[PDB]
């Protein structure tokens, strides 16, 4: 019943492989149609061709900034912002899928896929995914970030969609 998402990712324009997301549409329904919804593209904007512009290996990969490219634009399906659905889910580990925000209520396209458990962000950031095939290619992008998060090469969704 969940749906599945799919991002295909590039280095450099290079193909590295396919990373697919379960998301708890059960959980967090409006926060996952977001998410699902910028997948496909069906609203006239989202994640296809953007790129992931924050990469700190043992953290986390950030993306979903599809307008500034750099973290200081993205935008909702709902509106520039949206409500913090709830805090049901928690980060537990590697491969869950939560989003960024600006403070209380800020939700817009940005997200990140933690690569550790990162129990600080608990109910401060949504979680609403987590990654089910690929965790092995998060692992290869991770190795392109660096401590202050900067990439060394260009990591981008070449394609994405639902399967």
């Amino acid at each position: 019943v969940n749906p599945t998402v799919f991002f295909d990712i590039a280095v450099d324009g290079e193909p590295l492989g396919r990373v697919s997301f379960e998301l708890f549409a059960d959980k967090v329904p409006k926060t996952a149609e977001n998410f699902r919804a910028l997948s496909t593209g069906e609203k006239g904007f989202g994640y296809k061709g953007s790129c992931f512009h924050r990469i700190i290996p043992g953290f986390m990969c950030q993306g979903g900034d599809f307008t500034r490219h750099n973290g200081t634009g993205g935008k909702s399906i709902y509106g520039e912002k949206f409500e913090d659905e709830n805090f049901i889910l928690k980060h537990t580990g590697p491969g869950i899928l939560s989003m960024a925000n600006a403070g209380p209520n800020t939700n817009g396209s940005q997200f990140f896929i933690c690569t550790a458990k990162t129990e600080w962000l608990d109910g401060k950031h949504v979680v609403f995914g987590k990654v089910k095939e690929g965790m092995n290619i998060v692992e290869a992008m991770e190795r392109f970030g660096s401590r202050n998060g900067k990439t060394s090469k260009k990591i981008t969704i070449a394609d994405c969609g639902q399967l």
